[PDB]
């Protein structure tokens, strides 16, 4: 496929990948009410307003099938509030459609977004992952992202623990 940045016309598609991949991944880990509480439209909105904001450093990428379907998705940007000095930007989200997993699209999406952040000259990057997600965690280790620490969060009222993986975005060659 082709990994590319995305505009507003991509959002709807990005939305389906988010919700569909969320539901198919966190079910049994995140309360069903939450997942069933996810929305295609509202989600599109979420990424909608943010795209339309000159002051927003966010960078969105999108995997595109030969058909032209948005199947992959990743968003990068300035570390929100991680709290790990040296780590300037973080990978906010990244999801590949279940039927498109184990195809490379995840590292594809990953590199593109890192290089961009690398080019824009960012120090280091970090991604917050869930622990009851040995799959995801496995991924970022295939990439080298070393462990920083954990964190208690809350989804659908559930208390989940996240874990961060740091990536030298500087001199490192991506």
């Amino acid at each position: 496929v082709r990994i590319r940045r995305a505009g507003l016309e991509d959002l709807p598609g990005v939305a389906r990948v988010l919700v569909d991949t969320w539901r198919a991944t966190y079910r049994g880990v995140v309360p069903e009410a939450f997942l069933e509480g996810l929305s295609y439209e509202g989600q599109a909105e979420r990424w909608a307003q943010r795209l339309k904001t000159p002051t927003w450093p966010g960078r969105l990428f999108v995997a595109e099938s030969e058909s032209g379907e948005v199947v992959g998705f990743a968003a990068f940007g300035p570390d929100r509030a991680s709290g790990f000095p040296g780590y300037t930007a973080e990978l906010w989200a990244i999801y590949v459609l279940p039927t498109w997993q184990r195809k490379g699209l995840g590292r594809a999406l990953f590199h593109e977004g890192a290089r961009l952040l690398q080019a824009e000259g960012y120090g280091r990057m970090l991604v917050w992952v869930l622990k009851e997600n040995p799959k995801g965690r496995g991924f970022y280790e295939h990439l080298g992202g070393v462990l920083l620490g954990e964190r208690e969060i809350e989804l659908g009222g559930a208390k989940l623990w996240e874990v961060a993986y740091g990536f030298d975005l500087g001199g490192h060659k991506w």
